[PDB]
């Protein structure tokens, strides 16, 4: 049963990942579990406010470390409580590594995320420094909050989990046998069917991410097709 | 400006319609963001098994034909020039803010989500004409990624330099026993920019080397990093 605790300003965004599709689907079946935490839940005031001016001026609001603070830690308890050993902290902003497939697959081992989403035009440093353990970037583009690249990460996670090579994929074809004028290539045996499609991947890798080439583990049989073309 | 989605979970995109800056530029019709599901062109199955043979299930041209046809259709009929029919896929480039920007100069999009194990080649060849990747990750559809992409645009749209920000503060004082750099406290305009610039190229350089390998600085920053260097 994963634990996942997002702390969030819209909790109903993750509907989008805990009501459609394959995760969905995990969410309904507890094989995972997503909590949303609001940090205006934490905020004092009759506006709960979470953001405050920048000191050092600028423009734009941060998000106040106090209410972010009690919000982890709520996380936490309830991390705990669902019998998990440890939680870590994840940051998602474009400041932080990047994700990739091998940073994804390091998360399956886990009990849970704690996810935490920013607004505004930024979080207040010290609560970086105090209360966060990882911080990833999905992409180098800007984006208005964090809750998407929280449902990446978590997509990414799931998609992953039980019970739920370097190259890129060749090309696919479905019925008809003729679309718009344009066939199926005729190649069929299953033996020169396969070294059809790896010649492919190899090809649209070798064209489209020549630098992912020098980073590809083939087996023997792949080797002699490369060989004999 | 007008964005078409084709996806089998239009609910999906509530997460950008109904909540945060997009929501409220929705809201206001400052942008506008029109969901086609495949299925309901559909003759109603939309996947089916490849040609070749092997695992997995294919989107099938003619329902993602009619799709964005009828997408195309509803751009026109709203008045857009130039559309381009963009798809989301990890086979294609990476997004990155350069990009974001790019798309700017159009009158707006439509965007294919994929699902299942792929999209058929001819499709592809005959409707699509730019392929985006947010990143070297593997999620379980496409609607994610279009959504971070319909996010980053929208978020940059009028009436809504390579370095790392650098971190940011707000109240209280001193939290946890750390205090805000007295420099934003009680500093004027010069000596916070330098401040503020010095820690975004640190921050760079420590965490991002690569960029700093494409950045251009102008001859107030030269001046401020050789004063420290």
């Amino acid at each position: 049963h994963v634990f996942f605790a997002v702390i969030t300003l819209f909790p109903e965004m993750f509907d989008a990942i805990t009501a459609y599709g394959i995760s969905g689907r995990a969410a309904k079946r507890d094989i995972v579990q997503v909590t949303c935490i609001n940090p205006r839940d934490f905020a004092e005031g009759n506006y709960r406010r979470v953001d405050e001016r920048p000191f050092g001026g600028g423009p734009g609001m941060v998000m106040m470390a106090e209410p972010l603070a009690k919000a982890i830690n709520h996380a936490k308890q309830l991390a705990s409580r669902a019998g998990c050993v440890h939680v870590p902290v994840v940051y998602m902003s474009p400041q932080g590594k990047t994700l990739n497939e091998q940073a994804v697959q390091q998360f399956v081992d886990y009990d849970g995320l704690i996810v935490l989403c920013g607004r505004y035009e930024g979080v207040d440093e010290r609560l970086i420094q105090h209360y966060v353990d990882q911080e990833w970037s999905i992409g180098d583009y800007v984006l208005s909050g964090g809750e998407l690249p929280a449902m990446v990460l978590l997509d990414s996670i799931i998609r992953r989990l039980p019970n739920v090579d370097g190259l890129l994929d060749c090309p696919q074809y479905t019925k008809p046998d003729q679309f718009e004028g344009l066939d199926v290539p005729e190649i069929g045996h299953h033996a020169n069917i396969e070294k059809w499609r790896f010649l492919q991947r190899y090809q649209r890798t070798l064209e489209r991410r020549p630098e992912l080439i020098e980073q590809v583990t083939l087996t023997k049989q792949q080797k002699k097709w490369l060989s004999d073309e």
